């Protein structure tokens, strides 16, 4: 019951975190110790109207990134959607989907990932998304529907990985609003790396207690 | 493209069949020669608002079972939902799900059903249903959620098909208003069988042409 997907919202300093077959809209508070939660935890049903009657009502959401404007794709196993998140509001739909990752990227056919994602982010670069499954990474361009480079070792692209519990995977991710910032999480741990695109540069340098940086999760994780 | 799952509507003498991501409403006719499509063939997405943006809206419903007033089991792959079908009206709503067929049916687990079901019929005994997956069938009372008898091959149940192309397994099926008899399908071919619940047949009509049958279906089936 740790962090099993996350997306950062279009407002300032909140992202979206899904546990089970649920979630918490949380302030992070990148800047200061006045993390909070400010809604949740919620089954991801009662939250969300539009996923009520779908595959994420029943059984949550596993992966998801956000994209522009108030749209993130989620995923549950080898399915995907492409949703309105409609943030602090009634108003959340589904767009497109829920389409199989192969009818939604149909480069990813005949690879790992067409089974299902482990973890997402968003990039600062254009349109771009690091994606993870196994000890894998991948990098697209949402837009255009592309794969950008070949699929590589996490540890290709993210040297400063090795030797950690991170380099043979992901549990869930989200960027952060301080640009070239992400989070990563696996488990009870976190990381904070920053990263530049197209670059493989390094930093950091700390895996760390996630109920240490984000105290008003205390109870929440673990979910038993 | 042929028919891939059917349920008998509470209203006499009415069938869903569904094709690809489509239905057809049939009047079929089961004691005159005047058949007709009474709507259709349209998108399950179109004509139930409420499986829109489900995957039974996007890939379409691959076996189904009628239950009790205007309430149909409906299937895709190893997923299900319980839905109110609310014959000639858009109040159509799903009840309960989607579900994986493991959560809704748990004495599946482990056996060849667990990851989708071929095609199935809802019995006259009580809250009975028979469900077809390759050359083996089970009996259910979904009520009680049981498993009637042992799972066995389509020839013991059914000694009027062997020799028959239904002998290794059936696309489609649904149970007719008259007491006792069903259809079943597979290519461009049907049987309409007599059953007993819990005693063999003998002889009854043969396999033909779904066409022959019913010629408001020409132009329709196959999907090209
Ligand atoms: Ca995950
Ligand atoms: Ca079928
Ligand atoms: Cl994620
Ligand atoms: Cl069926
Ligand atoms: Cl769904
Ligand atoms: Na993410
Ligand atoms: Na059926």
């Amino acid at each position: 019951g740790y962090i099993n997907a996350a997306f950062r919202s279009s407002r300032n300093n909140e992202a979206y975190l899904f546990i089970n077959d649920k979630y918490v809209l949380l302030d992070y508070a990148p800047g200061t110790s006045n993390d909070k939660v400010l809604y949740g935890p919620s089954f991801v049903r009662d939250g969300y109207k539009s996923l009520a009657k779908t595959i994420f009502g029943t059984y949550g959401i596993d992966c998801s990134f956000d994209t522009e404007y108030n749209e993130a794709f989620i995923f549950y196993e080898n399915f995907c959607a492409r949703i309105d998140y409609a943030p602090h509001s009634d108003k959340d739909k589904i767009i497109s989907g829920p389409k199989k990752i192969a009818d939604m990227f149909p480069f990813f056919k005949g690879t790992v990932f067409e089974n299902g994602i482990d973890a997402a982010f968003r990039s600062t670069k254009g349109k771009e998304v690091y994606l993870f499954k196994g000890d894998k990474y991948a990098r697209i361009d949402y837009l255009t529907n592309r794969l950008v480079q070949n699929i590589k070792s996490i540890s290709d692209g993210f040297p400063c990985l090795r030797g950690t519990i991170f380099e043979a995977g992901m549990d869930s991710a989200f960027a952060s609003h301080k640009t070239n910032e992400a989070y990563l999480f696996k488990g009870e741990y976190y990381a904070r790396i920053n990263f530049t695109p197209g670059s493989t540069n390094d930093i950091m340098g700390g895996v760390k207690k996630t109920l240490d940086y984000w105290p008003s999760l205390r109870g929440i994780i673990p979910l038993e």
